[PDB]
RNA sequence: GGCCGUGUGCCUUGCGCCGGGAAACCACGCAAGGGAUGGUGUCAAAUUCGGCGAAACCUAAGCGCCCGCCCGGGCGUAUGGCAACGCCGAGCCAAGCUUCGCAGCCAUUGCACUCCGGCUGCGAUGAAGGUGUAGAGACUAGACGGCACCCACCUAAGGCAAACGCUAUGGUGAAGGCAUAGUCCAGGGAGUGGCGA
RNA sequence: AAGCCACACAAACCAGACGGCC
């Protein structure tokens, strides 16, 4: 239901029909009315398919975000969030 | 369409070998003989533009030699010619394989940051091979062609095996297609004339 | 020379390695 703190969230089951170019863009700002952005990796592979990694600047940004959001049915099927359980290569890059 | 020969290709055998492969086998120089050269299925597209190369075989302008002297001849000779055929650059190509994109759909609920699931179709693509390369050229097929598989025989790195050894993804099963089988038309047969020596 | 190129054309045959004999 919930997971613990992370600077980037997990969101899984979409309809990958969609573009990766597409899609990244299709949160680029509709995961960022609250928060700074890093980037949204997503992948088309059989194992990252319809799956994607939206990654913030401020852990508030991902709280809220891990709320303001969740359970939303995008593209007429829902939404499934948790914080990630590594702090992006990224984050944990730098830091 | 029979027999002699000439050249180029080709395989077999012998011999030589900086050589590639682990091995078989390929390759390369070369000499001599024509015995031997697997099967089924699949593809039929592109078939364009340029350039180098070239045996035998033809002809003898010039040159050399000769008929003692020019005239005229005779002898030798190819880079003049045909041509079996050896290839390059650029362009394009069926189906089979590389890899990228979209569509059925089949499956996927999957925690990542270096990409990458699977048949089917369309497009692009890359490495082969082909095309350019016939008597001018035109069209059909398919084989000796491309591709998949099967078989026979060879060796066995690797994987297997305690081990004698086992086994291909590897290797042998010619070349022909610079027109092969065909149907066309050319060319000669058999005209005229221009270049030419 | 050989050959080569134009327009013209009767056949069988020859004809897509060459030179010969039949
Ligand atoms: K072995
Ligand atoms: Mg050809
Ligand atoms: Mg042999
Ligand atoms: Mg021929
Ligand atoms: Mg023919
Ligand atoms: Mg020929």
């Amino acid at each position: 239901p919930e997971t613990r703190p992370n600077h980037t969230i997990y969101i899984n089951n979409l309809n990958e029909k969609i573009k990766k170019d597409e899609l990244k863009k299709s949160l680029h700002a509709i995961f960022s009315r609250f928060g700074q952005i890093l980037d949204i990796l997503v992948s088309r592979s059989l194992k990252m398919r319809g799956q994607a990694f939206v990654i913030f600047k401020e852990v508030s940004s991902a709280t809220n975000a891990l709320r303001s959001m969740q359970g939303f049915p995008f593209y007429d099927k829902p939404m499934r969030i948790q914080y990630a359980k590594t702090d992006s290569d990224i984050i944990a890059k730098m830091k």
